[PDB]
């Protein structure tokens, strides 16, 4: 039970103490033995000062055993040591030295020093994960972000292991089967960013050359030896170098650390983590099979997100976890800026509008919404009070702050902020003050308007035109923020006018005006006299966070000609408005389906050039069909969708990303006999689709679809697993087994996913990922009751990180009916953990919205 540090306790300890240095010695010599190895030696020497001689404090440590603790030469009594109370430090002097010898535990969870044994070759791999407060599982420390210090880490490790930390180091043979790795003393940094990766990782090396008073940066990439054949190091290094050329120019500050290593690590819960000089990534970013450009784009965005943190987060750190939203929102915004500015992903604002903004809007339009900023009174509150809306809306609203301040001004402000707070801590207010000084804006009201509120403003044009089609008047109308307190926010936004390009017949932007929009109505004098064209967007360039609506002529143009919009971003904003309208019972599901499917090679989603938009819109369509369409129309809708997607798959360029996307969308669809027959032929090779690479993972996707339709079963799944006898094959097999369309199979899947804790986590998740399928809704009816009866116990029995996939993934989102709402209502009258209630409330809210949309679809 590690401690639940409170904000006030952190403040008290930060007021009293200042830490200079940690010197850490880790004995990992036993670490390459079998699963019976539990502990490693951890010695820490801390030097720190106290503002009050004679005061008492405490230091943190989660250890199996504390052998010794000595403060200023006095042995401390560690006989009653408990991880929840750490080590008390009585009678402090002005200057202090503490030496602790302990045995700490390896973990197989999301916290501390994680240990994994590779079943392919028996290699043993370690990596640390410390955010928020798990550094205390590896060494003794004042584990809070505002007590920065330097770290000098020495490790003794098995001789065949590489060892990577925050700084570069020197390695010497001990002649005792081990090597000693002495890392340079780091620059001052927070404990949660200290890193250690160790094991027989494969290594690739490169360098980002010295560039305009930034020292050269040595670069490394690491992954498990068993994955190395599929790691595309050269592409990763290209993107990495593009980021390092971009960020020091945008931020006006050189890379603050000495080198940069990126490690793909096993069983990683956290996704990616910005440890200074030593970034960790999940292994799903090493692609064994063909994937579309969208996944490469996403991976590059993650790479640049963590790189942005080397400045914002690691050079200058939040004082307390209540600014975690800001840390993440900034890094996401910065990652996309860098994508557009320095990489091949020059359409990344299209992605951000299509994916992140949409994700934000989908959640924030529900009564279950909450603000971005939250009070964080202790560590536990980080894990419960920050979620999907926090991150996607946070990034979205930060993009708007950047617009309101002005991009050049925002970057100037960041330079001052980095200079002013380098090597120390800062808060949101410190940033806002920098931005105010860089722009002349007043930002005193911004937080209250944007970070402490819920809900969306609708923005739409109110226009009047003369006989020539020229505006005589033009206003932006803003609705009250809902669901929420109805404020009218202040935005910086752009209005774009679009009309036919005579040469091509595409819709191109003929006028753009940027302005501040405030209150209920804002006149736009710049547009008086301008030709209205065919389409008006009042959130052109996607600068603000809103519900954009169109005037009637513009809406008719969208419906008739969305695919003729030339640039990807306005076109994506039109897809997003249409989807938002469908979600909110303003556009019928069947009309959204018809817009997406189109009727020709040049209409609908089949004409869309951005693969990420294709993929996302196709997913939204599948959701519209299952959730939002009137049940009596759903079979017809699925027939139309499956038909059109087979046509598109067959018409697509051989070997193209578009081909593969259409095939993958089929694989998640309700399929008719014609499509089942074509898919079988693609899988077994009796009638292949020309150019389609039917590799290991595409075989699984096709087979899974066949299983779901009854066309393949246990024997075929077992045969497939025999040809892909790997960890990934095992997960794919489980998803296929869960898809078997029988009551016995669903019962077994539920039992294993919900009640078998011996299963690895990723096998549990895989099982869950095949439980639902849009063709099998009737098999799932009895699991509405099962879910609500069992989720409390699951939440109690599993950690909340182990419970969430089950709570989210088995929420009965399929059972769109008033009976389900009523079961959920009653559950919600009971006593339950708040984080659980939040998830259940959100799923309930989705069903209520769906019921409303179905009623609209049959109007
Ligand atoms: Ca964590
Ligand atoms: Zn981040």
């Amino acid at each position: 039970a590690p401690p639940n540090l409170t904000r006030e306790q952190a403040e008290q300890r930060a007021a009293l103490l200042e830490v200079q240095s940690y010197a850490i010695e880790l004995d990992l010599s036993a670490g390459a033995g079998g699963p019976e190895v539990e502990t490693f030696g951890s010695t820490t020497t801390v030097r720190f000062r106290s503002a009050t001689p004679g005061a008492e404090s405490w230091i943190d440590l989660v250890a199996a055993r504390v052998r010794s603790a000595v403060l200023n030469g006095v042995e401390l009594d560690v006989s009653d040591y408990d991880e929840s109370t750490g080590i008390r430090l009585p009678e402090l002097a002005a200057d202090n030295e503490l030496v602790v010898h302990a045995d700490c535990q390896y973990t197989n969870t999301g916290e501390g020093l994680h240990r994994f044994i590779d079943p392919v070759d028996g290699g043993v791999y370690l990596y640390s994960q410390f955010e928020t407060a798990d550094a205390k599982r590896m060494f003794t420390c004042f584990d809070q972000p505002d007590l920065k210090a330097t770290y000098q880490i020495t490790v003794t490790a098995p001789q065949d292991w590489k060892v990577i930390s925050n700084a570069a180091g020197e390695v010497t043979d001990t002649g005792e089967g081990t090597r000693r790795h002495v890392f340079d003393t780091t620059k001052p940094m927070s404990t949660y960013l200290v890193a250690l990766v160790a094991g027989p990782y494969a290594e690739w090396r490169d360098v980002f050359p010295g560039d305009d008073g930034q020292d050269e940066i040595p670069l490394g990439i690491y992954c498990r030896a068993s994955l190395a054949e599929h790691l595309d190091a050269e592409r990763l290094f290209i993107e990495t170098k593009q980021g390092f050329g971009f960020f020091h120019k945008a931020f006006g500050v050189p890379y603050p650390f000495g080198k940069y290593d990126q490690c793909f690590v096993p069983e990683f819960n956290a996704g990616a983590m910005e440890n200074a000089g030593c970034v960790t990534f999940l292994e799903d970013y090493v692609f064994r099979s063909r994937v579309t450009g969208y996944l490469y784009e996403r991976r590059s965005e993650t790479v640049l997100h963590e790189m942005a943190h080397m400045w914002f987060g690691d050079l200058v750190t939040m004082r307390w976890w209540d600014d975690l939203w800001l840390n993440e929102s900034f890094a996401t915004w910065a990652s996309v800026l860098a994508q557009v500015g320095a990489t091949q992903y020059t359409n990344a604002w299209t992605t951000f509008a299509s994916v992140e903004k949409s994700w934000a809007y989908r959640q924030d339009q529900l009564p279950s919404t909450h603000p971005v900023a939250a009070d964080i009174p202790d560590l536990q509150a980080v894990e419960v009070n920050f979620d999907g809306i926090t991150y996607a809306k946070g990034a979205s609203v930060l993009k708007q702050l950047v617009a309101y301040v002005g991009l050049e001004n925002f970057l100037a402000g960041l330079k001052v902020y980095f200079d002013r707070h380098a090597w120390g801590n800062a808060t949101l207010d410190d940033l806002l003050v920098a931005l105010e000084e860089a722009s002349g804006r007043d930002l005193s009201w911004w937080s209250a308007q944007w970070l402490q509120t819920t809900g969306l403003n609708m923005l739409r044009p109110k226009l009047a035109i003369d006989d020539e089609g020229r505006f005589t008047s033009f206003s932006v109308l803003q609705s009250p923020a809902r669901p929420g307190a109805g404020e009218h926010r202040t935005h910086r936004l752009a209005i774009g006018i679009y009309d036919d390009d005579p040469a091509t017949g595409e819709l191109v932007r003929t006028h753009r005006v940027e302005l501040d929009v405030t209150g209920e109505r804002t006149e736009v004098p710049d547009l008086v006299g301008v030709h209205r064209g065919k389409l008006v967007l009042v959130n052109d360039d996607d600068l603000t966070y809103c519900t954009m609506r169109l005037d009637p002529q513009s809406l008719a143009t969208l419906i008739d000609r969305i695919a003729d919009i030339q640039e990807s971003l306005p076109r994506a904003l039109c897809w997003s408005t249409a989807w938002e309208m469908t979600r909110e019972a303003e556009l019928k599901a069947r009309d959204f389906v018809s817009l997406v499917l189109g009727s020709s090679p040049t209409t609908g989603i089949g004409a869309e050039s951005e693969i990420g938009v294709v993929q996302r819109v196709l997913l939204q369509t599948q959701t519209a069909l299952a959730s939002y369409a009137d049940p009596a129309w759903q079979p017809e809708g699925w027939r139309r969708f499956a038909g059109r997607l087979l046509e598109l798959a067959r018409a697509a360029e051989p070997g193209s990303d578009h081909q593969l996307a259409f095939v993958n969308s089929l694989a998640g669809s309700v399929l008719g006999e014609e499509q089942i027959s074509a898919m079988r032929g693609w899988l077994d090779g009796t009638a292949p689709l020309e150019g389609l690479t039917v590799d290991t993972d595409l075989r699984w996707g096709l087979l899974q679809a066949l299983v779901a339709h009854g066309a393949a079963g246990e024997a075929e799944i077992d045969a497939e697993l025999e040809r892909d006898q790997t960890a990934t094959g095992r997960r794919r097999a489980e998803r296929a087994r869960s898809l078997i369309p029988t009551p016995e199979a669903k019962e077994k899947a539920w039992q294993r996913a919900v009640h078998d804790d011996q299963l690895p986590n990723a096998i549990s998740d895989a099982i869950i990922s095949g439980f639902q399928h849009p063709g099998q809704r009737e098999l799932l009816a009895s699991y509405v009751r099962r879910y609500f009866d069992e989720i409390d116990e699951v939440w109690h029995r599993r950690s909340s990180e182990r419970a969430q996939p089950t709570v989210i993934g088995l929420f009965p989102s399929w059972a769109v009916d008033e009976d389900t709402v009523a079961v959920a209502d009653r559950w919600l009258e009971g006593e339950h953990a708040p984080a659980l209630r939040r998830l259940v409330s959100e799923g309930r809210a989705g069903i209520v919205r769906a019921l409303a949309a179905r009623e609209f679809d049959r109007s």
